[PDB]
């Protein structure tokens, strides 16, 4: 139990989340960029997303501020991994609306509490639902 979406450009990257995400017992999918992520949101809900920020067509700013924006889908907890080396990642990182923030190069571990924290916060909320 908890299905999470990686959205990452990098095959080795996405892997090394898909280990250690499984690892801790969560079921994973893996998508490429944000545009991607738009289309398996269409069929699929999953517990949580993880998304990088650099990636083609839509990146992972872009994805955060359309997820925030979409009625049934702006529930679901979305942590950034970003790097912040200049002042415009920063107001990029305060603009797209994200329930988390973690910095590249990272701790196993850090990834591994955030995702249980915002999951168990996600533990207090049907087949059908109308979309009005």
């Amino acid at each position: 139990a908890g299905e999470i979406l990686i959205v990452e450009d990098s095959p080795t990257q996405a892997e090394h989340l898909k280990h250690i995400l499984e690892e801790t017992g969560y079921q994973t999918e893996h998508v490429r960029n944000g545009r991607e992520a738009v289309r398996f949101l269409s069929l699929t809900r999953p517990d949580l997303i993880i998304s990088d920020v650099l990636m083609p067509e839509m990146d992972g700013y872009a994805l955060c501020r359309w997820l925030k924006g979409q009625p049934d889908l702006r529930t679901i907890p979305v942590i950034l991994l970003t790097i912040l080396s200049d002042p415009r990642d920063v107001v990029r990182s305060l603009e797209c609306g994200a329930d988390d923030f973690i910095t590249k190069p990272c701790k196993d571990v850090v990834l591994a509490s955030h995702v249980k924290r915002l999951l168990s916060g996600v533990k207090r909320t049907e087949s059908i639902t109308l979309a009005f």
